[PDB]
């Protein structure tokens, strides 16, 4: 990751340059709204996300970003959580729960926030990129995600809350059924981004 990255991150942030492709909505909640991109040749998505969080500290919500600990402590998906120094950077091994039949989705990547200073506004951003190792090689019954990519960016809404933007994209080894999206779109995330709220408030 370099600097170039991060502050590409920002951009969208200040302005939602959805314009391009055929974006769509999928989903409002708790301010915030998903958009997602199907490349019609492999059935992939893309996933952009805009919005604001009330109640959220700026610099909270960014600090508990990071904290595997206590995400793991408190996030109902993470099945398994925990970070290693490996060179340089801190690499990361997570384990997300999908609903059995389906085998939960494993991954490992690089993830690196800085705090950025442009116009004397600090911005929060973070960057993830799927990577491998030697030592952790896949799993049997997890589906290791080997294309995964994410930045998400932080920012005082000026009130209470925050202003956010993240970019989404990882290629999930299997068909994600629609009903999924439907449950994720309608229940999943709205409850997600309730509890991670109360989780703010008891930092
Ligand atoms: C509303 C429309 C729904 C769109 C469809 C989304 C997913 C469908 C695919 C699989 C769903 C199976 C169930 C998984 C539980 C979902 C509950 C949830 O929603 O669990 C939050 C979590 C965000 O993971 P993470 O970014 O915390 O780190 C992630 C690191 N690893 C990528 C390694 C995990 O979901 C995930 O991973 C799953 C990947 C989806 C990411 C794209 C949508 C973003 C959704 C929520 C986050 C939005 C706002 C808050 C984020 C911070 C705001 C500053």
């Amino acid at each position: 990751f370099s600097e170039e990255q991060f502050w590409e991150a920002c951009a969208e942030l200040q302005q939602p340059a959805l314009a391009g492709a055929d974006w769509q909505l999928l989903v409002e909640t708790s301010g915030i709204s998903i958009y997602r991109l199907l490349d019609k040749k492999t059935g992939l998505y893309e996933y952009k996300v805009f919005g604001v969080l009330e109640d959220c500290s700026p610099t909270l919500l960014a600090d508990i970003y990071m904290d595997s600990d206590y995400r793991k402590q408190w996030d109902q998906y993470v099945k398994e959580l925990y970070e290693q120094e490996c060179n340089g950077e801190t690499v990361v091994y997570w384990e997300v729960k999908y609903p059995f039949p389906m085998s939960n989705r494993d991954y490992v990547y690089l993830r690196q926030r800085r705090d950025l200073d442009m116009e004397g506004r600090k911005i929060h951003v973070i960057l993830a990129r799927s990577t491998s190792m030697p030592q952790l090689g896949e799993r049997s019954g997890v589906i290791r995600v080997k294309q995964y990519k994410q930045s998400l960016a932080i920012e005082s809404d000026g009130k209470k809350g925050s202003k956010v933007f993240m970019y989404y994209f990882d290629n999930p080894g299997g068909q994600i059924p629609s009903w999924l999206i439907n449950w994720a779109a309608k229940n999943g995330v709205p409850n997600f981004l309730k509890d991670m709220a109360r989780a703010c408030q008891n930092y």
